[PDB]
């Protein structure tokens, strides 16, 4: 609690198919979309907002395996690797909409919940809209990169504060989002629904740091080597046999990799997106 788990890897126990598609309707994040009735894995494109320039794109889809889907595209309205300095990086309490909630002492990155406030009113109308439309109690949130963060956020909102609250949510190239506190609290709040998944030598899940006071919640999956198949879940908080153990590259190349035969490209990759094209 606040602490490294030094556990063993095990087998990734996690749905591939579910992964491969969840990578599939995040990367359509990043192309436009109300190209309507467009089709992405299993799953149809309902709506879409944002553009990705003054806020992230999210889409709404239907799917039979994941329910309401929620995608969190990451482009880079802020930076990363940016002045640590800067009001982006500060901790901060939860919005009000939300405080109630959360134990006592929750801090979560402002970057991040600020990008979420902007959205979160529309993302939760929408959902409604699309749930009583399809009579469909499952709620999945995606995000990649920045939307991963976000897509946490997202995902623990709708678990508390929306009804029937979370199915699952597929989590990639997650950067931190909160401190010690928040990483807990998710935990026990979603730790059976949650799931990160890690490519290569991706250096976004290691910021922001943990000098600065920030967290992961438990356990992801770990690809390596970078686009393969092969993955070990790393378990419980932080654990020390992880990603550190080999070099991070400083580029995006992993980052926006193949995840279990999709690709994440981002604006760069494909559009529409290719569930299990590579
Ligand atoms: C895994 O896949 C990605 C692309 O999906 C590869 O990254 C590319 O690498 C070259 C230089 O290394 C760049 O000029 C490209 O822009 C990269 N593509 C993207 C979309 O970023 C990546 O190197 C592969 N990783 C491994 C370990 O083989
Ligand atoms: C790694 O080592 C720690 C303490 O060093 C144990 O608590 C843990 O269970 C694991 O074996």
């Amino acid at each position: 609690r606040g602490g490294s788990s030094t556990d063993q890897p095990v087998a990734n126990p996690y749905n591939t198919k579910e992964i491969s598609l969840a990578a599939g309707l995040v990367q359509q994040t990043y192309c436009d979309s109300t190209e309507n009735g467009l089709k992405i894995g299993d799953s149809e494109l309902l709506y879409t907002m944002g553009e990705g320039y003054a806020r992230q794109r999210v889409n709404i889809y239907h799917s039979p395996s994941l329910g309401i889907a929620v995608a969190i595209e990451g482009t880079n309205l802020f930076s990363l690797n940016s002045d640590l300095h800067d009001a982006k990086f500060w901790q901060e309490d939860p919005n009000e909409r939300y405080i109630q909630y959360y134990p006592k002492g929750t801090k979560l990155m402002h970057g991040f919940q600020q990008a979420y406030n902007d959205l979160m009113d529309d993302i939760f109308t929408a959902v409604k809209k699309y749930k009583k439309e399809k009579n469909e109690k499952r709620v999945t949130v995606i995000g990649h990169s920045l939307g991963a963060a976000m897509g946490l956020l997202c995902a623990m909102d709708i678990e508390l504060r929306m009804d029937g609250g979370l199915y699952k949510t597929y989590l990639f190239g997650l950067p931190r989002l909160g401190n010690p506190t928040f990483a807990s609290f998710v935990d026990q709040k979603i730790g059976d629904k949650f799931h990160s998944i890690i490519n290569g030598r991706d250096w976004v899940p290691t910021v922001p740091p943990r000098a600065l006071g920030y967290q992961h919640p438990s356990d992801y999956v770990w690809i390596y080597p970078g686009n393969s198949t092969s993955a070990k879940l790393y378990p419980g908080q932080e654990n020390v046999h992880g990603i550190l153990t080999v070099a991070r590259e400083f580029n995006f190349d992993d980052h926006q990799g193949i995840y279990f035969h999709t690709q994440i490209g981002a604006v760069m990759g494909e559009c529409p997106a290719q569930v299990g094209a590579h």
